[PDB]
């Protein structure tokens, strides 16, 4: 099955998934040279103050918390966006030491990780509907960066222990996900893809500018996760990133220069 690994990694991922090789892939890097100013983005609209969570799953890729996309209120929309995103899901990607583990880097630089809040379009109905259309998902990207903890983060650090292996959850309710917002929403956008198989074509990508700090003491917690389920042979959960892939001269926009 598709994986990280030396054998199954993202270099693998094209043979089952031939839109590896396509025209939108994501991740990239954003060259803050090449990236394009563009005074008309407005600003962005992020709206969790109803957003209810569910559940949090280690699915053996990372680990996801749930939430309820049933009704509005927890909703993505403005900045480069035409309609509005409901909040399903959110996940992370992190690396074996803290000078890796982002999906998007900026000027060749690598954070130590990346938080992936994952929305789709009300256009269409439901997720699995969505992500069968070019603009079917709104994914905002933030970068994690080691410094002061992240209070709103320690619930999910904290809860950690209880999902280390694969097919492991955990109740999850009452989670806030404002707490893992920067100040500032300044951002680049483009169009691009899921970084995961099955690499579908249907993400407009917002990646915020400014990095969330989370302590040493946090992201230590994303790497005792385990890729393998229980009682199989250990495999630690680091590194679970996809690599820059080529922009393919598509254009990314910053609101900001
Ligand atoms: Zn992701």
């Amino acid at each position: 099955h598709w994986g990280y690994g030396k054998h199954n990694g993202p270099e693998h991922w094209h043979k089952d998934f031939p839109i590896a090789k396509g025209e939108r892939q994501s991740p990239v890097d954003i060259d803050t040279h090449t990236a394009k100013y563009d005074p008309s983005l407005k600003p962005l609209s992020v709206s969790y103050d109803q957003a209810t969570s569910l559940r949090i799953l280690n699915n053996g890729h990372a680990f996801n918390v749930e939430f309820d996309d049933s009704q509005d209120k927890a909703v993505l929309k403005g900045g480069p966006l035409d309609g509005t995103y409901r909040l399903i899901q959110f996940h992370f990607h992190w690396g074996s030491l803290d000078g890796q583990g982002s999906e998007h880097t900026v000027d060749k630089k690598k954070y130590a990780a990346e938080l992936h809040l994952v929305h789709w379009n009300t256009k269409y109905g439901d997720f699995g509907k969505a992500v069968q259309q070019p603009d079917g998902l709104a994914v905002l990207g933030i970068f994690l960066k080691v410094g002061s903890a992240k209070p709103g983060l320690q619930k999910v650090v904290d809860v950690l222990d209880s999902i280390k292996t694969k097919g492991k959850s955990a109740d999850f309710t009452n989670f806030d996900p404002r707490g893992l917002l920067p100040e500032s929403l300044d951002y680049w956008t483009y169009p691009g893809s899921l970084t995961t198989p099955p690499l579908l074509e249907c993400v407009t990508w917002i990646v915020l500018k400014e990095p969330i700090s989370v302590s040493s003491e946090q992201v230590l917690k994303f790497r005792k996760l385990n890729f393998n389920g229980e009682g199989e042979p250990e495999e630690l959960m680091v590194d679970n990133w996809r690599p820059a892939q080529p922009l393919k001269n598509r254009q990314i926009k910053a609101s900001f220069k």
